[PDB]
């Protein structure tokens, strides 16, 4: 609680601004229906909101993950990354949000380290 920061917050925050046309833009937005539209910089943006470094889209994706079971968000019928917003900010805080905002420290920590340089320091070879 406190103060939601999560990332649909985020994102529906980008979907306010033309800012982020290039980034994400609302396709039909009174049936919630947003495109991500460069989901890499996407990913960044909500890496940016979370003090992250290197944020690829299948590592933001991550977070996604569970919305989807909260149908929160889902994905379009036949789309790459159309979705729809099944509920936002106001709706998802009847109380579902605790996992999440606990969630998002650990997606964000699930995957490697944010790795910009495929470098060994042991023996492993990255699951990147």
């Amino acid at each position: 609680g406190s103060h939601m920061r999560l990332l649909w917050d985020y994102v529906y925050q980008l979907l306010s601004d033309s800012r982020y046309e290039n980034f994400i833009r609302w396709e039909d937005k009174e049936s919630k229906i947003f495109r991500i539209v460069d989901p890499n910089g996407l990913a960044r943006l909500w890496g940016n909101h979370k003090n992250r470094t290197n944020m690829t889209y299948e590592k933001m994706s991550r977070a996604l993950r569970h919305y989807y079971k909260l149908n929160i968000i889902r994905k379009e019928p036949g789309q790459r990354l159309l979705f729809r917003f099944m509920k936002t900010p106001d709706e998802i805080m009847s109380g579902r949000t605790d996992r999440l905002e606990h969630l998002e420290s650990q997606v964000l920590d699930e995957q490697t380290y944010q790795e910009d340089e495929p470098t060994i320091a042991s023996p492993v070879g990255w699951p990147r």
